């Protein structure tokens, strides 16, 4: 498991206004609990905790939304 | 141990930017990690993850300034 900004294909992060939409994310896609974290995007971003490992997760680089 | 907004007097969360303060002044007080998360209209706040309970969290109420 690890912890990480959830991605959205390819790259991109889910942005958000409310913890309870990130927990919502995060634990539909096996977290353990999420959280709207600052600035992941410009604002703020989903971070999950103890996702799966084959979830996939923003890393530094460019959003390229399919 | 729980998790929550780490707290100055008189029940005042801890206003942040970045992730990294959250983690330092978190761990340093003993907890597992902690985040720059979402508290309500245009602000975020250090939420620590595990935090031992000698150390204070926001509870339900109005800060009291100092």
């Amino acid at each position: 498991v690890r912890d990480g900004y959830i991605a959205l294909p390819h790259n991109c992060a889910y942005g958000c206004l409310n913890n309870e939409y990130c927990n919502n994310l995060c634990t539909k896609d096996g977290a353990k609990i999420g959280y709207c974290n600052i600035v992941g995007k410009y604002g703020n971003a989903c971070w999950c905790i103890q996702l799966p490992d084959n979830v996939p997760i923003r890393v530094p680089g460019r959003c390229h939304p399919a």
